[PDB]
């Protein structure tokens, strides 16, 4: 019967979704509108572990808040690290921790598709030649939609975008862009850093501020207001990973392209 797979968030869902098909059931423990990075599974959750036959992990120290809940909930489920054999790249902040949004790279997650699938043949071997299929097809519409965000960014005269929480990183730097954090985790306490923010933002002519859909707008709306630019929100937790990417990309063109 369908197998029974539990997954950190929304992105991973459509991955296993893409691959598995109606060979697995997937769970979810974070919900699209919360922060992973603060969020703290429910009891219930913790119960409903018992049953799933394997977990797939970001990784990149992404589960570490309930990496050990997890074991303790069932030892015998299965943690698939569905990044690893991945060169990761520095936080934005501290520069000596890995930063675990690769889910938002296209290209990289055809690596982190083909470690599920992998994992989920070894589990479920009789349908080995439904998950080596469903990959290649995926696969392939990765390198589309890869493509197709290229010719979206590739012209863009101004590659620098302002970000609330960044996110972006891995997606920035497939396509050549620059992430501008708003929100820092362990960098330098000056207080005044938003302005220095600021300041270069007009001076390159930023014209809009991207918050997470996760993370509240306060600060985005200020920093916007202060730089002359609009408030636009990106959502890395979207289930409609594909088309959500694309959206993105398109939002980031229509501002950094030659304005109105
Ligand atoms: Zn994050």
């Amino acid at each position: 019967d369908a197998m029974d797979i539990t997954v950190s968030i929304p992105p991973q869902q459509y991955f296993l979704e893409k691959i598995g098909g109606d060979l697995v059931r997937v769970s979810v423990l974070v919900p699209g509108n919360n922060d992973p990075h603060t969020y703290e599974p429910k009891p219930q959750q913790l119960a409903a572990l018992s049953e799933a036959e394997a977990y797939v992990l970001i990784g990149l120290g992404f589960e570490q808040p309930w990496l050990e809940k997890l074991k303790a909930a069932n030892a015998n489920m299965k943690l698939i690290d569905s990044a690893q054999g991945i060169t990761p790249l520095e936080m934005p902040g501290r520069l000596m921790v890995a930063d675990p949004h690769i889910w938002l790279s296209p290209t990289l997650v055809k690596r982190q598709a083909t470690t599920i699938a992998k994992e989920l043949a070894e589990l479920d071997p009789d349908n080995r030649d439904q998950y080596e299929a469903n990959l290649a097809a995926f696969l392939a519409e990765l390198e589309r939609l890869n493509q197709e965000l290229g010719q979206i960014l590739q012209p863009l005269p101004q590659r620098k975008f302002i970000v609330f929480h960044p996110s972006w990183a891995y997606f920035a730097r497939d396509y050549n862009l620059v992430q501008i954090p708003i929100e820092v985790e362990g960098q330098e306490p000056s207080a005044q850093e938003l302005k220095q923010l600021i300041d270069t933002a007009k001076e390159n002519n930023l014209t809009m501020v991207f918050g997470e859909t996760q993370f509240s707008t306060k600060s985005s709306e200020a920093i916007a207001a202060e730089i002359g630019a609009g408030v636009e929100l990106l959502d890395p937790l979207a289930a409609d990973w594909s088309s959500n990417l694309k959206a993105v990309a398109q939002k980031i063109a229509n501002a950094n392209s030659a304005q109105p």
